[PDB]
């Protein structure tokens, strides 16, 4: 039997996708919850095509592609060193790019698309809010220069972004002592 003809084309990672509802009467832990994990392309497709564009999510919604074991919170272990990239969108672009950005952040992660440094991704998430949409790729040690200076540089690359922008990197410290936080890196 010719395996190219029947079998799944397995990722490198099993991931897990998460996704998180607003409700005041909950803590923030609370309100996470695991949707369901996949480890081949097959298995993604058939997920991402039965859930809703995160731009159809009402606001206040959240979900996260993580590395099966990651938790999508500061507080795990792979997170707690670490930082994020972070693309944050204006109102406008909730129609021109919120939806493509995401997919394009989840092929960079499931496609493993940082070469070395993949290893250093933890994750994804996109932050459907009122005040503006938010994308980050989440990467585990804030302190490694190399790796996140590179992931940077690829993630801006593939989505397109023009140098007349500029995205920035913050550390997780960062933003869970703290409105804004301060940029380690920007690419
Ligand atoms: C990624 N992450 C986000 N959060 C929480 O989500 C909020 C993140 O705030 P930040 O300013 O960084 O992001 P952003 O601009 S997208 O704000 P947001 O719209 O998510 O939240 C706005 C406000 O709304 C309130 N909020 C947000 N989420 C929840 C919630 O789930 N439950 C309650 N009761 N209130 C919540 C809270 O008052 C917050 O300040 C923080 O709210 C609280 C509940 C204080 O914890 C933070 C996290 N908390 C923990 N412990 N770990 C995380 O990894 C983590």
């Amino acid at each position: 039997a010719n395996p190219e003809h029947y079998i799944k084309h397995p990722l490198q990672n099993r991931w897990a996708l998460w996704f998180f509802k607003n409700d005041k009467s909950k803590t923030w832990q609370a309100n996470l919850r695991l949707i369901s994990k996949f480890d081949t392309v097959e298995d993604f497709w058939a997920l991402y095509n039965h859930i809703q564009l995160s731009s159809n999510l009402m606001p206040g919604c959240d979900y996260s592609l993580f590395k099966d074991g990651i938790e999508p919170m500061w507080e795990d272990e792979k997170n707690k060193r670490g930082g994020r990239w972070l693309i944050t969108l204006n109102k406008q672009q909730r129609r021109s790019d919120l939806d493509r950005f995401w997919l394009e952040t989840l092929l960079c992660l499931i496609g493993e698309s940082f070469d070395d440094y993949s290893d250093d991704v933890c994750g994804a998430v996109v932050n459907v809010r009122a005040k503006g949409d938010k994308i980050a790729i989440w990467t585990t040690e804030c302190e490694n220069r190399d790796a996140v200076t590179h992931i940077g540089r690829v993630y801006k690359e593939r989505l397109g972004l023009p140098p007349k922008i500029v995205i920035g990197y913050q550390s997780h410290a960062d933003t869970a002592t703290k409105s804004t936080t301060k940029n380690r890196f920007v690419v």
